[PDB]
């Protein structure tokens, strides 16, 4: 058997933020953000449940309150590479896996642009099968990227 042909769609989102790409960066691999996600996204969730440290090789098996699609998937931290500020994390199961993707993974570059600045370059690439293309466009977004960029960069600069 060989699994089907499909089509790659690449989607992007940018944020500048007026804080250096360390301190930015400090918060996207900080071991802790796993387990706080539902502090930094309030009323997102109805379970959570995380298996690793928090680095590299962790799973998070997320569950999302009602009228959200996805209801749930699993993800998994691929790379979290300090030296470019490279996070990738995949969709390993559930989520659009179980709408003709059989491939899902979201990367997270910290780009410095001056002494205290940076932007956060977020992207999704997923591979879809070509009659799943017209159903799974509209809902695969950059909504989840820049979500967490948002909320990213207002825990780095807000001061409550």
């Amino acid at each position: 058997i060989n699994q089907v042909s499909t089509v790659t769609k690449v989607i992007h989102h940018e944020l500048e933020v007026a804080a250096s790409a360390d301190d930015i960066w400090t918060v996207y691999s900080w071991p802790g953000l796993a387990k706080h996600l539902p502090d930094l996204l309030p009323g997102a969730f109805e379970k959570l449940e995380i298996i690793g440290d928090g680095g590299v090789g962790t799973i998070l098996d997320m569950t999302f309150v009602p009228g959200e699609f996805p209801h749930e998937y699993k993800e998994k931290f691929i790379l979290v590479d300090n030296e470019h500020r490279l996070k990738k994390v995949q969709m390993i199961e559930g989520g659009y896996l179980d709408l003709g993707v059989t491939y899902y993974m979201d990367t997270i570059h910290v780009v410095p642009t001056g002494k205290d600045s940076c932007v956060i370059k977020s992207s999704t690439e997923y591979h879809v099968k070509p009659e799943f293309v017209k159903i799974v466009e509209p809902l695969i977004t950059t909504g989840p990227l820049a979500a967490m960029a948002d909320a990213i960069s207002k825990l780095v600069l807000e001061h409550k």
